[PDB]
């Protein structure tokens, strides 16, 4: 069985990646990672919250986000804090301090109970041993068996975490009927497939929709799962449940797509103002020169258009007109790093004079394309649009079989067909993303590959 792949495991991809995932709304993607963003960035609108120093914020989203930036201060408790209300979560009954039977006392209740197995899973062990202080989360080969003792309450607490939580306070619990025997829910936490945190498991956990690692390494690097996990085709796994669930959780976004405290960070996202990206061909530009050779650009956003470099620098003026409506360039920005001859980073911004001397670049009525800020948006035999009438191309794999080391794969795309010109695709809610720029059946024609370069548009941008 070879589910995981190897190539993306020199780069480590966790949770913190924008690349393979979703930063949380709390935090903001810059340069592939999620980063704290500042509470005065989140949503207003929410009920308040308690953080473990006593201390109460509005929204949900403002606590976590200074528990980003200032490490310490955990969760505690939904609405104001009281001032008795105080969580604790401990390991009773065991061989070592790393092990035992959970004990949960619940910030309200002033009466201790335990946890019941049948519901209790890696995403709640990691979440526990995370505020227990082992940074690492629950072993998932090792366990702690009981015989009898302390079996004699019919007491008991069902909990459910997502996985990423940093305390159990974060998480809901709701007391159930328990049956037997026997049913207590028992957890050792690490202590010594790799995750990236440095926790060691077996391979037969990775790739299966589950958290096992704690940070996401297992479910990143997955080209298909393994049991009832959900391969995204950005290469990640998601349980099965988080299909139709009324959440966007695969970069690709295929798990929403035809359908007829965890609730609170969704109900954040759906507040966040989401992108104005691509709603015959309204992207496409065309920049002629005075000498009459012609680039097929493409709008990207209001002053923004995006291009190849060769064709632009094929004119001996420098000076273009922006035609679909004539619009004038004011000034042209070039990749530094462009190697005429290999082709890498042939790609260009265009930055246009606006004109009216009174408000804006954008045109009155016009679509901008949107930008891909993940290499893992679009994969093989995906089908795209190309122009320069337009042909359907798709994409192909292994493109060294080929051009060989005339193809280089981080900077560059091939598309199979079945200047400077857009090729355009589109994943499954209609957003039109302009995934490459032609730059050079057995010859399927290469663009540079934009997704690699949202850093550098974003510099610029
Ligand atoms: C929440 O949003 C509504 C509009 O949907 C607005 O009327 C209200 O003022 C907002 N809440 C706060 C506390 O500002
Ligand atoms: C959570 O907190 C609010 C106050 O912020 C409270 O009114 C509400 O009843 C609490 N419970 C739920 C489920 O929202
Ligand atoms: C894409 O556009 C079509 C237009 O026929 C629309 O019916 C459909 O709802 C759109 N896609 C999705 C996933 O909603
Ligand atoms: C211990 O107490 C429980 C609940 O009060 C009751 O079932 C019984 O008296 C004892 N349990 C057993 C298994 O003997
Ligand atoms: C890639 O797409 C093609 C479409 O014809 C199809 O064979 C299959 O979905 C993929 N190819 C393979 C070999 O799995
Ligand atoms: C990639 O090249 C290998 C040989 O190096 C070949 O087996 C394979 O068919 C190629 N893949 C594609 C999708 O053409
Ligand atoms: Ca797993
Ligand atoms: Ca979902």
């Amino acid at each position: 069985e070879d589910l995981v792949e190897k190539k993306c495991l020199a780069k480590k991809y966790t949770h913190l990646s924008c690349d393979k995932v979703f930063c949380q709304p709390w935090q903001r993607c810059i340069e592939g990672t999620c980063v704290c963003k500042l509470p005065y960035q989140c949503p207003k609108n929410g009920t308040a919250v308690c953080a473990t120093n006593r201390r109460s914020f509005p929204t949900y989203c403002q606590q976590k986000s200074l528990e980003c930036l200032h490490p310490g201060t955990k969760f505690l408790n939904n609405g104001t804090c009281t001032a008795e209300g105080k969580f604790s979560v401990s390991l009773k009954h065991g061989n070592t301090d790393s092990e035992g039977i959970v004990e949960v006392k619940l910030v309200d209740q002033d009466k201790t109970m335990f946890i019941c197995k049948s519901s209790w899973s890696m995403r709640e062990a990691n979440v526990a041993c995370l505020d227990l202080g082992f940074q690492q989360g629950a072993d998932t080969q090792r366990r702690f068996k009981l015989s009898d003792l302390s079996i004699n309450s019919t007491e008991c607490l069902h909990v459910h975490c997502r996985g990423l939580e940093t305390s159990l306070a974060e998480c809901t619990f709701t007391k159930r009927r328990t049956m037997g025997y026997q049913d207590f829910a028992d957890v050792v936490c690490y202590t010594q497939f790799q995750c990236v945190n440095g926790k060691y498991i077996s391979q037969m956990k990775a790739c299966d929709g589950i958290n096992d690692c704690g940070d996401q390494s297992d479910e990143l690097c997955c080209k298909a799962c393994q049991g009832k996990g959900f391969h995204c085709k950005s290469g990640v796994c998601i349980p099965s449940q988080y299909q139709c669930n009324g959440e966007v959780d695969c970069i690709t976004g295929e798990d929403e797509v035809g359908c007829a405290m965890d609730a609170e960070r969704r109900r954040i996202k759906s507040l966040l103002p989401k992108l104005s990206c691509g709603v015959d061909l309204p992207w496409q530009v065309a920049i002629k020169d005075a000498s009459g050779i012609t680039c097929g650009g493409i709008y990207i956003g209001g002053c923004w258009i995006l291009t190849a470099a060769h064709c632009l620098r094929a004119s001996k003026t420098h000076r273009y007109q922006i035609w679909t409506v004539i619009e004038y360039v004011d000034r042209i920005i070039f990749h530094e790093n462009y190697n005429a001859g290999t082709y890498q980073n042939d790609i260009a911004l265009i930055e246009m004079k606006k004109d009216g001397n009174k408000k804006d670049c954008e045109l009155p009525r016009s679509i901008p394309a949107c930008v891909p800020w993940s290499p893992y948006l679009f994969q093989p035999n995906d089908t795209c649009i190309v122009s320069g009438q337009w042909g359907e191309v798709k994409l192909i794999s292994n493109c060294s079989k080929f051009y060989g080391n005339r193809f280089y794969e981080k900077e560059m795309e091939c598309a199979g067909t079945y200047s400077g010109g857009p090729l355009v695709c589109m994943d499954a809610n209609n957003v039109t993303y302009v995934w490459g720029v032609v730059s050079w059946p057995e010859f399927p024609g290469v663009y540079t590959k934009v997704a690699n370069y949202f850093d550098w548009i974003s510099y610029h941008v």
